[PDB]
């Protein structure tokens, strides 16, 4: 779900979607780690 708070989610990450927040703050907040990894779909 949201790898953050709540429900699922409402989109995936919006540079690849290999993960997903219940809203947008969340994938800005958490993909720090994220961010290393993104634009490879791995
Ligand atoms: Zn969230
Ligand atoms: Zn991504």
């Amino acid at each position: 779900s949201c790898v953050n708070c709540g429900r699922e989610a409402m989109s995936e990450c919006t540079g690849c979607h290999k993960v997903n927040y219940c809203s947008t703050f969340c994938q800005r907040k958490d993909w720090k780690d994220h961010q290393h990894i993104c634009g490879q779909s791995a």
